[PDB]
């Protein structure tokens, strides 16, 4: 099986066969090659080790959750946590020179959420849309992320800072357990990398959580196959809190090799104050927080509402690493 690559894919949505049926930019770029959906790993002599940011202007993770070009990134979130708004601010805020998404969803109005997104994104003109409805096979519904993942990997191998999301890998497995039963990952998910000789693909591979943000046993396998997670909470969504991430219980497996000492210092105090905010929170829930009693608790309730501010971001804002820098430094003052 083999789909259609190159810079003429750039501006195009593309089906599980492999055909362009609609566009939400036109390029000058007529580029069209044809390369295999199955393609092996790289060699681990052939990777290159993860020590450069990639950056996604979101300042939560730019500062806690560093990500690495090359990294696997998984994205745990319920129903409702804002999964899609924050892969829209990973493609709007990061500097990626392509970025292909594959939407293995069900209902293809989310489908057409996506196009009127990208219709009207900055980056329209280096993305490419891979998509697969309930209405297709879980034959075509597997293919499309494989085909997501082949024409990332062409840009790659031409040198290019590709982001490769793939949302959902909950529905890519049922899709390849419907079709176990007619007769696989992480074969998929260690196909991106950075290349010693090429680009790199850094990958988002969103997960669900049913019921609460509770991790089934599909969600325990990602998360141990990849390089680091990001939690989306209910909780905090229903608090208000975007992007909802709960960055005590996510991690970038690469981030103390992608930034500086001072940084990691920055992001372990702040962590420690987040700690302590959280206990702070507790007792007050218990109805043990009394003003004037305890000097640092005090000084930890002061510090909530700056924290918060440092945490939430309008989705329309991106930050750069001097300005988040600057914040958290501000934050822990």
């Amino acid at each position: 099986l083999h789909t259609q690559v190159g810079r003429g894919l750039l501006g195009a949505v593309v089906n599980p066969l492999g055909e362009v049926t609609d566009k939400f930019a036109v390029t000058d770029n007529s580029e069209i090659l044809y390369r295999p959906v199955d393609n092996a790993p790289p060699l681990y002599s052939e990777r290159a080790a993860i020590e450069k940011p990639f950056l996604t202007g979101i300042k939560v993770i730019d500062s806690l959750l560093t990500c690495g070009e090359g990294q696997r990134m998984g994205i745990f979130a319920s129903a409702g946590c804002g999964k899609t708004f924050l892969m829209n601010m990973l493609i709007e805020h990061s500097g990626a020179d392509i970025y292909v998404i594959g939407l293995i969803g069900e209902r293809g109005r989310e489908v057409t959420e996506t196009v009127d997104y990208l219709k009207n994104s900055e980056k329209k003109s280096r993305c490419v849309l891979v998509y697969a409805t309930s209405d297709y096979s879980s034959v075509d519904r597997c293919n499309a992320a494989y085909i997501a993942t082949a024409i990332a990997e062409f840009f790659r191998t031409e040198g290019h800072k590709v982001a490769l999301f793939i949302d959902s890998l909950t529905r890519y497995a049922r899709a390849l357990r419907d079709v176990a039963l007619a007769a696989s990952l992480p074969r998929l998910l260690e196909r991106p990398g950075k290349l010693k000789a090429g680009g790199s693909i850094t990958a988002f591979y969103t997960v669900l959580l049913e019921d609460d943000d509770f991790a089934d046993p599909l969600a325990e396998e990602v998360r141990s196959i990849l390089d680091g997670h990001i939690y989306l909470s209910r909780n905090l969504a229903q608090k208000g809190q975007f992007p909802a991430i709960d960055s005590l219980k996510s991690i970038s497996r690469v981030f103390t090799q992608v930034v500086d000492e001072k940084h990691r210092i920055m992001a372990a105090a702040f962590r420690e104050l987040l700690s302590e905010i959280e206990e702070l929170r507790t007792i007050i829930d218990f109805g043990e927080y009394k003003p004037g009693e305890n000097a640092s608790q005090d000084k930890i309730y002061n510090k909530i509402s700056v924290v918060e501010s440092f945490l939430k971001q309008d989705y329309r804002l991106g930050f750069t690493y001097e300005q988040t820098m600057e914040l958290i430094g501000e934050t822990i003052r």
